[PDB]
C-alpha cells in the first residue's frame, strides 16, 4: 500500500462524491480498492467501412467477416475479457527453474548490451513520434503545461513515489469522433496517462528506439524487419541443420508474466547510467511490479470504474511490453532448448542447488548459436532445435508458466518440417516463382481475416472521405503484401478505382510493429511494389524491375482456395463481372472528383 497508496488517494479525492467500496466486486486475484460512478465508454460492435463493404459483396455472408466487427469494448466487454483471461494466478515456478531463468536472463542482457548502451529517451523524441504518426496527443505535446505535469511526476519517481501513473482496460473509449475532446476533466485524465506513457518511454524506450531486438543485435529478434521480410527469415532458419520448426502459442502470455520474470527483466538497469537507472527503477518498481489499473463494470444501477492492483502480469498498453515480452520469450525458449538437449533434467528443476556451471557452460559455448535458430517477436516464437527431443521437453516451459494454448499440458508439441506451414505473427509464408524465374517469399493469412479487418472503419463520426481513404489504405496494403491472393488484387483494384487518385490514405490498417506502411502514399503501387520486393529486398539478387502487374505472381490456385479464396465460385464470378457497376456507384456518391480506372 505504500507504493500504490498515493495513486489511490488522488483518485479517491477526485471522485469523493461517488467513491465507495462495492462488496459485490468480482475480483479474485487482483486487489480491489474501490469504485466511483462513471459514464460507460466503448461500443458493442465496430462501425463498417461502407466503401469496402460495397466492393466486397460476396463476403457480406461469410461468418468470419461478420465476427471481426463484433468486438465489444463496453463495460460488459471489459468485464468479460477480464474474467475469462486476466483474473488468474500463475503457480510459482520451482526453485531450479527460477535459478536457470536467472542465469539465462543475466547472460541474455549481457549479450544484448554487448555493442549498445542504454540511454534515456527525450521530450523531442516523443513529440517527433507523435507528430510523424499524426489529434489530442499532438495537442498535449504542444502544451507546455503537459510537460510541467510530466516534470512534477518525474520528481516523485526520483523519490521512489508515484502519483498519477494509472493504466486502464477501456482501450478506445469514444463512441463518436471527438466525444470527450472538450469534456470536463478529460484534459487532466489524458495528460496524466500520456505523461505516464512519456515517463515509461523516457526510461525504457531505448529498447525499441535503439533496436535492441533487431535480428543483428539479438539473433532471435525480428524488430525493424517488416512483414515482407519475416518469411525470408523463416526460410533462412529452415536451412540450419536440426529437428522440425516449432511454433507453440502460449495461452495469454501477458497474464503468465510472473514476479520472477519481472525481476529478471529488471536486470537491464545494471547497464544504465546512474540518472537513467533511477528513472527505470521507478518504472519497474512502481508500474510493472506494482500497478494501479482502472476498468469499467456494469452494475444494477449503472456503470462504475473499479480501481484494482496486482504485482505480476504485463500491464495494459505499455511502451516496454513488446521488448520485455521478446526478452522473456528468448530466455524461455533457450531454457526449453537446454531441456531438450538433456542439459536440464526434471530433478534440476526441483533443485534450488542445481549446478550453475553446466548452464553457464552451455550459454557461453552454444547460446548464440541456439538464439540463431529462433525467430521471436513478443509472445510469438519459431524455434528449430538441434533435434526433436524439444517436442517432449515441456517440464520447464509449463513450470515457467508459459502453458501452451488449447493442448493437454504433457502432449508433445507438433513441429513442421515445411517452413511454409509455420505460423508466425498471425501469418504463414509462401515461396512463389515469378514468370521470370525469380523467387519471392510472401506473407499470407486466411483471406476472411484480411477482408473482415478491411471492412472495419476508424469509428462513427468520420467523414466519407476519411472512410474512403482508410479503404484505400487497406487496398494498397493488399497490393503490396497480399497481391498473390486473386480476390484481394481484384478488390484492391476496385477500391483504388472508386476512391479519387489524389486522396491520400488516412488512419492505419494495423498497429502491428511489423507494418512499415509503404502503402500510406499516393505513389503508383507498381513503383512501390518494385521498391519493396526488388530494389530494397536483400534476398532478391537480380534487381531487374517488373514493368507490369501481369508479371507480379499469384499463389497457386489450389493454395489460394485452401487459404480462403472464393475463386471458382459463381457468386465470385458474378462479383468480378459486375464490379465496374459497384465502382461507379461509389464514385457517384463521392462526387465529381478525379478517378482512375484500374480494372
Ligand atoms: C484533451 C482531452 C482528450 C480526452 N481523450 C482522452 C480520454 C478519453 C476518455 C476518457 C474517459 C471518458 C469517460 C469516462 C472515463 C474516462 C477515463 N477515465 N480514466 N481514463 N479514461 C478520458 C480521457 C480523448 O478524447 N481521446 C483519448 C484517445 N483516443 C483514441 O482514440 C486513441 C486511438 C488516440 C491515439 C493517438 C492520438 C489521439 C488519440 C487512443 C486510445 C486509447 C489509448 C491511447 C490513444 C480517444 C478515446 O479513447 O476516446 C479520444
Ligand atoms: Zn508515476
Ligand atoms: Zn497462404
Amino acid at each position: 500500500m505504500d507504493v500504490i497508496g498515493e495513486r489511490i488517494k488522488r483518485i479517491k479525492e477526485e471522485h469523493n462524491s461517488t467513491w465507495h467500496y462495492d462488496d459485490e466486486n468480482p475480483y479474485k486475484t487482483w486487489a480491489y480498492h474501490g469504485s466511483y460512478e462513471v459514464k460507460a465508454t466503448g461500443s458493442a460492435s465496430s462501425m463498417i467501412n461502407g466503401v469496402v463493404k460495397l466492393l466486397t459483396k460476396p463476403w457480406d455472408v461469410v461468418p468470419m467477416v461478420t465476427q471481426m466487427a463484433m468486438t465489444d469494448t463496453t463495460p460488459f466487454g471489459q468485464q468479460r475479457v477480464f474474467k475469462e483471461k486476466v483474473d488468474t494466478r500463475t503457480p510459482r515456478p520451482l526453485p531450479g527453474t527460477r535459478k536457470v531463468m536467472e542465469i539465462t536472463a543475466e547472460w541474455l542482457w549481457r549479450t544484448l548490451g554487448r555493442n549498445k548502451r542504454p540511454r534515456l529517451c527525450t521530450r523531442e523524441e516523443f513529440t517527433k513520434k507523435v507528430r510523424t504518426n499524426a489529434d489530442s496527443a499532438k495537442a498535449a505535446v504542444e502544451d507546455e503545461e503537459f510537460w510541467k505535469l510530466v516534470d512534477r511526476e518525474r520528481e516523485l519517481h526520483k523519490l521512489g513515489k508515484c502519483g498519477s501513473c494509472v493504466y486502464n482496460m477501456m482501450g478506445k473509449r469514444e463512441k463518436k469522433l471527438g466525444e470527450f475532446g472538450k469534456a470536463k476533466g478529460s484534459r487532466a485524465i489524458w495528460y496524466m496517462w500520456l505523461g505516464v506513457r512519456y515517463l515509461e518511454f523516457e526510461a525504457l524506450g531505448f529498447l525499441n528506439e535503439d533496436h535492441w531486438f533487431s535480428r543483428e543485435n539479438s539473433y532471435s529478434g525480428v524488430e525493424g524487419e517488416g512483414l515482407h521480410k519475416l518469411g525470408y527469415i523463416l526460410r533462412d532458419i529452415s536451412k540450419i541443420p536440426g529437428g522440425a520448426m516449432y511454433a507453440d502459442d502460449t495461452a495469454g502470455w501477458d497474464t503468465r508474466i510472473t514476479e520472477d520474470d519481472l525481476h529478471n527483466e529488471e536486470k537491464i538497469i545494471q547497464q544504465m547510467d546512474p540518472e537513467h537507472r533511477q528513472l527505470a527503477n521507478a518504472i519497474f518498481k512502481l508500474t510493472y511490479q506494482n500497478k494501479v489499473v482502472k476498468v469499467q463494470r456494469p452494475t444494477p444501477t449503472g456503470t462504475v470504474m473499479d480501481i484494482i492492483s496486482r504485482k505480476d502480469q504485463r500491464g495494459s498498453g505499455q511502451v516496454g511490453t513488446y521488448g520485455l515480452n521478446t526478452f522473456t520469450n528468448m530466455e524461455a525458449q533457450l531454457v526449453r532448448q537446454m531441456e531438450g538437449e538433456g542439459v536440464l533434467t526434471k530433478a534440476d528443476l526441483e533443485n534450488p542447488h542445481l549446478l550453475e556451471k553446466k548452464i553457464t557452460q552451455w550459454l557461453e559455448t552454444k547460446g548464440v548459436e541456439r538464439l540463431k535458430r529462433m525467430a521471436i517477436s513478443g509472445d510469438d516464437c519459431v524455434v528449430k532445435p538441434i533435434d526433436d527431443r524439444f517436442a517432449n521437453a515441456l517440464l520447464a516451459l509449463n513450470d515457467m508458466g508459459k502453458v501452451r494454448k488449447d493442448i493437454p499440458q504433457w502432449q508433445p508439441s507438433k513441429g513442421w518440417h515445411d517452413w511454409q506451414q509455420v505460423p508466425f505473427c498471425s501469418h504463414h509464408f509462401h515461396e512463389l516463382i515469378m514468370k521470370d524465374g525469380r523467387k519471392l517469399v510472401v506473407p499470407c493469412r486466411p483471406q476472411d481475416e484480411l477482408i473482415g479487418r478491411a471492412r472495419i472503419s476508424q469509428g462513427a463520426g468520420w467523414s466519407l472521405r476519411e472512410t474512403a481513404c482508410l479503404g484505400k489504405a487497406y487496398a494498397q496494403m493488399w497490393s503490396l503484401m497480399y497481391f498473390h491472393r486473386r480476390d484481394l488484387r481484384l478488390a484492391s483494384n476496385a477500391i483504388c478505382s472508386a476512391v479519387p487518385v489524389h486522396w491520400v490514405p488516412t488512419s492505419r490498417t494495423t498497429w502491428s510493429i511489423h507494418a512499415h506502411h509503404q502503402w500510406m502514399t499516393t505513389e503508383d503501387m507498381l513503383t512501390v511494389w518494385n521498391r519493396v520486393w526488388i530494389e530494397e529486398n536483400p534476398w532478391m539478387e537480380d534487381k531487374t524491375p517488373v514493368t507490369t502487374w501481369e508479371n507480379v505472381p499469384y499463389l497457386g490456385k489450389r493454395e489460394d482456395q485452401w487459404c480462403g479464396s472464393l475463386i471458382g465460385l459463381t457468386s465470385r464470378a458474378t462479383w468480378a463481372q459486375n464490379i465496374p457497376t459497384a465502382i461507379q456507384q461509389v464514385r457517384s456518391l463521392i462526387g465529381n472528383e478525379e478517378f482512375l480506372d484500374y480494372m
